[PDB]
């Protein structure tokens, strides 16, 4: 049978739960995450965004 | 005298040497940074820069 899947980008294994958008240096990108995985993606940059400044 | 400086908004007691575009959720951001720290936030970025997409 056709099975088609969504997989984690990060760790490689899973269904993953959401897709991420995020930024860098005036890239965008999109990346599918389990929801482990996405809570660690806004973790790491929680300090960034604080310390920073939106435009 | 009045003094004008681009100070880093990550730990406050320095002198930023440069301004770092990120974005996260759909908002964009904008930090300035001493060389250090934006080489701390670039790094932070990195895993996860190589694992996604890019997109427009």
């Amino acid at each position: 049978k056709v099975t088609v899947t969504l997989v984690d980008d990060f760790d490689g294994s899973g269904a993953a739960d959401e897709t991420v958008e995020f930024g860098l240096d005036g890239v965008t990108y999109e990346i599918d995450l389990s929801t482990k995985n996405a809570t660690k993606l806004r973790g790491d940059l929680k300090q960034w965004v604080a310390a920073g400044r939106r435009v």
